[PDB]
């Protein structure tokens, strides 16, 4: 009767299963600039913006026309195996990725056909930028925690082959322009899947409590002044968490951020005096994998074997709109 | 403990507000099969596809070039006075449009922007085709349902202007060809919103009860043969609908369906013995505006007066996937 933060916190809703999948191909930030050169010469830019401004050392790409789909696909078959459950038992898929196959269908009904969902399934994509999968994580929880269905998959795959072909295609030939393209160049391919299932069906599995969004939709419109704004958007997301879930940045074991670039990391961390042994970053190697980044380095965290029992795991982003949600797993 | 259909229904979830945009300029098939004529000639094709086989007498457009987020916007400023709020109240907004600004941020977010949101409320949007809307209402109201928020805006503003211009284009130089692509001259321009809220805040507002799904992903690849899975995809949905609304198809009151096209409606009608008097059309003089079609028939039907306190209102569609979807609104 009377409210409380905890009260809007998920109860049942656990996560049975997670994987990710590397896209195969390296391309190195000093190939690309090699094929830059004559074009940074040109404009007289001598600057590696790409190495020294962003961090950035390589990003992985696919090395055949992989569709979203059938990266989401893949991480989803692998997922399934680490939840060790079959398809038949999924009534949920959601896809939350920026790459898309069409127009229509969705792209999730396209991987609910791959898989082999049953007629049950209820299927749709949930677009919201980087935010998206912890946007479809909520979404499958409150399902989940009604009891309208025992277990739901979240996907997504991404794709950056074809942006980088027509990026640096644009990159031969204005400086406000090849300024503009270069942030193209941070994007990297890859996928993840994650299993979400009522917690008496998962005994012991680790634990989705939900969390907070906040927005700056003033700035939809939106890189020096993004960042502040980001920054105190994320701040006030901050005093949100608090008031839900009862955050203070030093109880907690892992904080898994979506990442635009070194930098943008290093002020967040700093801004919030967070310890960055705490933030694992695959940006540097991997580049930003949109939306499916978080449940990546989620998932490459317990491949490690760097998560206990217990441990209190931290999601959150920044995204366009301007959004940034923040949500907890506790291992 | 023992489980019922009625169990996983909404029971605090109701229609605030309500209201649709009209695309104001009228393209009649006519004119359009005028320009088409030579290309008739050409294909040695005497059948006026549109007016006969389709049933469009005529569709709309917009004037201007109007994006999805301005017709969302729109609507939205609409559906808020129906419901006699401001927009401090809303703690939620979802798109669900299958036209779209960008690839990023989410439409949500540039309608929300535009509306001046406040920092509380969360965006993004659903994709699902024809269905999504329905999605869009079921995603709100769960969310209602657990005291999250007290008020969510789902929008939807589509716009086939570029669609047509490509289109007709296309169809001026091949019958494979022009047969594929006179199905996209079924469509028309237009847009909803709904302001959905918790019950005890809108005593006697219309109650949002939640509904069902069911999909046949088998066939995501896809008309002749189309049109028998839809009806066999809609009957098992029906039959899950007799499980947790407990319909019967001469219990309701209207029938609020999406169109693509006046045999696929005649056909539906037909398979499930509904009367025809029940099922407001709007496609022969708007086309089928996607997802949008249900709200605007279901805001066309209240503005006519159409409606009474107690009817038993029944939402579907059938959308590409396929998936089928059907709730009930108890006026
Ligand atoms: C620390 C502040 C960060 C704000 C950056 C916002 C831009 C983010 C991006 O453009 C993508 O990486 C992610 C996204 N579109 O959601
Ligand atoms: C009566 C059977 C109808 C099945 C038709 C399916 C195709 C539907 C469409 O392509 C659009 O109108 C709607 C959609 N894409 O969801
Ligand atoms: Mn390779
Ligand atoms: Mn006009």
């Amino acid at each position: 009767l009377v409210p409380r933060g905890s009260h809007m916190l998920f109860q049942n809703v656990s996560i049975a299963g997670l994987a990710h999948i590397d896209a195969p191909h390296t391309l190195t930030s000093k190939e690309i600039n090699e094929r830059l050169q004559p074009t940074y010469d040109r404009l007289g830019i001598k600057t590696d913006v790409l190495g020294d401004v962003a961090g950035i050392h390589a990003r992985r790409l696919w090395d055949q026309d992989v569709q979203a789909s059938d990266a989401a696909t893949q991480a989803a078959r692998k997922a399934l195996i680490d939840a060790n459950i079959g398809i038949e038992k999924i009534g949920l898929l959601i896809n939350t990725s920026v790459s898309r196959d069409y127009l229509q269908p969705s792209t999730a009904s396209i991987v609910s056909g791959n898989l082999g969902v049953s007629d049950h399934c209820m299927t749709f994509d949930v677009a919201n930028a980087c935010l998206a999968f912890i946007n479809g994580m909520d979404i499958a929880a409150r399902m989940l925690e009604r009891g309208e269905i025992d277990y739901a998959l979240v996907v997504d795959g991404e794709t950056a082959n074809l942006v980088y072909e027509k990026t640096l295609e644009r990159m031969t030939s204005t400086e406000e322009e090849f300024r503009n393209e270069l942030a193209a160049l941070t994007l990297g391919c890859g996928a993840a899947a994650m299993v979400m299932a009522r917690s008496e069906l998962v005994p012991d599995a680790p634990r989705y409590k939900g969390g907070v969004t906040r927005s700056a939709t003033e700035w939809n419109k939106l890189t020096r002044l993004l960042l502040i704004e980001g920054i105190k958007l994320a701040q006030k997301t901050f005093v949100a968490a608090k008031q839900v879930l009862g955050w203070a940045v030093e109880e907690l074991d892992q904080f898994v951020i979506h990442q635009v670039s070194r930098p943008h990391t290093a002020a967040f961390v700093k801004s919030f005096g967070i310890d960055p042994a705490k933030v694992m970053t695959i940006f540097g190697e991997h580049g930003n994998i949109g939306p499916a980044s978080v449940p990546i380095v989620l998932s490459k965290l317990k491949e490690l074997g760097r998560l206990k029992k217990g441990d209190r795991i931290a999601l959150l982003g920044i995204g366009s709109g301007l959004n940034c949600s923040m949500a907890e797993v506790v291992w």
